[PDB]
């Protein structure tokens, strides 16, 4: 059906329809999934292949991803140490992974914001706007540099 795009060598994004592919997710050296919805499936969970993290959120005007970044980080983090990927999804549009890769992005590498999401939409070319999210990324951004 889709692709779910690389953004790190371990680190991939997409939405619904792209966690589904098993077939992909085993080609590609997934072991690690981070679902960011409260009501999705975790979507091969019976199958015993994956680690799951699930950050139960939904892509509205109130809602607070800031709270997950140190606990994703971690989950990332473990698949690099293991040498697996990990693939984090939500659903079309994909706002609220989106905000998660780009946050990670801000942390371990060190870009700014806005230079993260222009990275993010290269490899990415659909995201979706949410300004929530982006303030939330602006005073990560800010807390990040002086000295979170
Ligand atoms: C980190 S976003 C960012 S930083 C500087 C700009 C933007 C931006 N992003 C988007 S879509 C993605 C989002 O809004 C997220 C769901 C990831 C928060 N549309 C317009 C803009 C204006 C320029």
């Amino acid at each position: 059906m889709a692709e779910l795009t690389p953004i790190l060598p371990f680190l991939f994004l997409g939405n619904e329809q792209d966690a589904q592919d098993l077939d992909t997710m085993q080609r590609l050296n997934i072991g690690y999934v981070i679902n960011v919805t409260t009501h999705l499936p975790l979507y091969h969970y019976e199958k015993g292949l994956f680690n799951y993290k699930r950050l139960p959120a939904t892509d509205s005007n109130k809602q607070n991803l800031r709270q997950y970044f140190e606990e994703a980080f971690e989950f990332i983090e473990e698949a690099h140490q293991c040498g697996k990927g990990l693939l984090i999804h939500c659903q079309a549009g994909v706002s609220r992974s989106a905000t998660i890769v780009i946050a990670y992005l801000m942390k371990h590498t060190r870009m700014t914001m806005t230079d993260a999401y222009k990275f993010v939409k290269g490899k990415r070319p659909i995201i979706g706007p949410n300004l929530n999210f982006m303030g939330q990324l602006l005073e990560f951004e800010e807390d990040l540099n002086n000295g979170v």
